[PDB]
């Protein structure tokens, strides 16, 4: 019974309810419906140039208004694809091959050569183009293993935005500052989209008033389903007294709410959302449950009665695990409740295994903290992949979206090369953030620690290798997109967005969702909290 630490909930009863004015949400509708027809009519523009092509519809994503247009900005790109018309100008060009990756559309990086000598790398002749340079770096975040060209396009960009920035007009000044701390492609898109509406086009002077007027509605008409949904999940979380009955665990429902928000955000994936959300807190009680109240028998008895996950096995525990096992196993019935009317209440195991596999691996994360025992990096991962809880909040992630099939599950469980990218960035990006608390403490066990003995190097060469793994990683996570891809995209980008919610959250080197105040917070009230201002 090691001491409390863990620092309350700063929201309190912020979110606990959320009465939604149907006047003020009809009125959105109403005029939302006016500007989205507009907008279509915009992209269904006969005689437009590629430039100008590729602008509307990156303005149209940056907006957050794009899930409105899946079909007709896949059509255009298709035939921008198909066409393969030489642009000439680096700007255009680095914009049409982030949009076609981003798409899935594999898209040569030969286009990049005539910007290059012919020594393969870029000419600094373009360091004064800052339009060309911008777009370059968003596109070197989107590279894959085949494109070796970009192997230095990052560096380049970078060196000299950083170089040019001080002295740009806004708000250009303040996207390229912004696209230098969070590039688009690894950043949250409701966190990005809100950024771009009111910090940048907004104060574009050259800015469409249809667009941003629509991306404002849109946004705050969004917002009011989250606020709603947060709301319900808040009472949800109320009536179970978490906060009382279980003082060891961290209290972070808005945190946890915040991830299932970056995992998808348009209103049809509401039920999807509210499900994730109470896996994610749940899952949460119990990884502090093994770090830092349980013991070794404890912990043990409860790792047998998750596997059993029958019921009767709660009498093994002592009574503070009978809470948390019983909340487990009433959460599940209450999603094959849920599905039961459409019928996909039959998926529901493949999350429920996907939890035994997590609380195994922690149970044995705990029995190599008590022998002091500190595996080959290999072994390490072995176990220390299930315990970042990615493969199950992945395969939760499904149970909500009407469209998965149990085809797509299948797909999951045989643990696809962009799931294996997007666990092992939460690994590596965890252990480089959290290695000198768990080691100043003592923790010869963790991540960082296995990587340094079992290749004989220093801290600072292990967290460097680390990196790298998660360079990898990425680069695994974009090919994953390319076309043709295993299962529809629509199943791509919830693994996608998991992978940029740790970008995110560890942006500082620092547990975001241990500590929100200065990491986390600011997303929360921008996003859950303050609506943009019309
Ligand atoms: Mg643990």
């Amino acid at each position: 019974r090691p001491v409390a630490d863990f620092s309350p909930s700063l929201w309190g009863d912020q979110f606990l309810s959320f009465s939604i004015d149907n006047q003020v949400a009809e009125k959105y509708a109403k005029e939302i419906e006016a500007l989205k027809e507009q907008t279509r009519n915009m992209l269904l523009a006969t005689g437009m140039k590629l430039a100008d092509t590729l602008n509307l519809i990156d303005t149209i994503e940056r907006l957050g208004i794009s899930y409105h247009f899946e079909k007709e900005i896949d059509d255009i790109l298709d035939q921008i694809y198909n066409q393969n018309s030489n642009c000439n100008d680096l700007c255009t060009s680095a914009l049409q091959f982030r949009l076609l990756r981003q798409h899935g559309f594999n898209i040569s990086p030969e286009i990049f050569s005539k910007f290059q000598d012919e020594n393969g790398k870029f000419k600094e002749s373009l360091a004064s183009d800052v339009l060309g340079l911008l777009n370059l770096y968003e596109a070197s975040h989107v590279r894959t293993h085949a494109d070796d060209i970009l192997e230095d396009a990052l560096a380049f960009s970078t060196i000299h935005l950083e170089s040019a920035a001080p002295h740009l007009k806004s708000p250009l000044r303040e996207q390229v500052t912004h696209a230098l701390e969070q590039c688009l492609h690894k950043g949250v898109p409701r966190v990005e989209t809100r950024f771009f509406i009111s910090s940048i086009y907004d104060k574009e002077q050259s800015k469409n008033n249809v667009l941003l007027r629509f991306a404002k509605l849109d946004f705050n008409l969004l917002q009011m389903l989250h606020k709603q949904e947060l709301a319900q999940v808040s009472r949800w979380w109320k009536d179970l007294d978490f906060v009382t009955t279980l003082p060891y665990a961290r209290d972070r429902v808005v945190e946890c709410y915040f991830s299932a928000l970056g995992v998808y955000f348009e209103p049809q994936y509401s039920q999807a959302r509210v499900m994730l959300v109470k896996t994610i807190s749940m899952i949460s009680i119990v990884d502090d449950t093994f770090d830092a109240y349980g013991t070794v028998k404890e912990l043990e008895a409860y790792t047998d009665a998750i596997q059993r996950w029958d019921i009767n096995e709660i009498d093994r525990l002592p009574d503070y695990m009978k809470i948390s096992y019983k909340a487990i196993l009433d959460l599940y019935k209450d999603y094959e409740k849920e599905l039961s009317s459409a019928g996909r209440s039959h998926i529901v195991c493949h999350a429920i295994e996907r939890m035994k596999e997590v609380v195994r691996n922690y149970n044995v994360e705990s029995t190599w903290f008590i022998e002091g025992y500190t595996p080959p990096v290999s072994e390490y991962l072995s176990n220390a992949l299930a315990t970042t809880t990615y493969y199950y909040l992945a395969t939760t992630s499904y149970l909500g979206m009407k469209s998965a099939t149990e085809q797509d599950f299948e797909w999951l469980s045989k643990n696809p090369k962009i799931l294996e990218a997007s666990v092992i960035i939460w690994r590596v990006i965890d252990d480089t953030a959290t290695y000198e608390v768990e080691k100043s403490r003592g923790q010869i066990a963790t991540g960082i620690e296995c990587c340094m003995r079992d290749y004989g190097i220093s801290t600072k060469e292990a967290m460097a290798k680390f990196q790298n793994m998660a360079e990898t990683a990425w680069k695994d996570i974009n090919e994953g997109l390319l076309r043709p891809t295993p299962v529809s995209t629509e199943f791509l980008t919830p693994i996608l967005n998991l992978a940029r919610i740790v970008e995110v959250t560890y942006i500082h080197n620092l547990d975001g969702y241990t500590h929100p105040e200065e990491v986390l917070k600011p997303h929360i009230i921008n996003l859950l909290v303050d609506s943009i201002k019309i």
